[PDB]
C-alpha cells in the first residue's frame, strides 16, 4: 500500500529512485513536467509528491499550490540537483516537506518517504 509520485523534465524515471523504490517495495509514478503531473494528480490521489527542477519551462513554485489544492493530505518533498538553495525555501515554506538535502541518490529521500506516508498511514 505504498505509492509515490515523481516529477522531472528528464528521462522516464529519476536516477537512483527506481532501484530505491524497488528495494522498499513502493508504487512510484514518474512524470515529465508540471502539466503531466497535474493530470496524474488531478485523478490519482498520490500520497507523496516529489517534484524535480532539471530544465523544464513551467516554473514550479506556483505548482506547489496545485499539489496542496487538490492534495492537501499528500506530501511535497521536491528534490533536485540543479538550481539553488533559494529554490528550496521558495517551495518548502509554501506547503512542502522541506527540500531533501541529498540529491543524485535520493537516499535520504527514502527515509523521509516513510514519515511522508505517516500522514496517510
Amino acid at each position: 500500500m505504498k505509492r509515490v509520485l515523481v516529477v522531472d523534465d528528464e528521462e522516464s524515471i529519476t536516477s537512483s529512485l527506481s532501484a530505491i523504490l524497488e528495494e522498499e517495495g513502493y508504487h512510484p509514478d514518474t512524470a515529465k513536467t508540471l502539466r503531466e503531473a497535474e493530470k496524474k494528480i488531478k485523478e490519482l490521489f498520490f500520497p507523496v509528491i516529489v517534484l524535480d527542477v532539471w530544465m523544464p519551462d513551467g516554473d514550479g513554485v506556483n505548482f506547489i499550490d496545485f499539489i496542496k489544492e487538490n492534495s492537501p493530505d499528500s506530501v511535497v518533498i521536491v528534490i533536485t540537483g540543479h538550481g539553488s538553495v533559494d529554490t528550496a525555501v521558495k517551495a518548502i515554506k509554501k506547503g512542502a516537506y522541506e527540500f531533501l538535502e541529498k540529491p543524485f541518490s535520493v537516499e535520504r529521500f527514502l527515509l523521509t518517504i516513510k514519515h511522508a506516508f505517516e500522514e496517510y498511514s
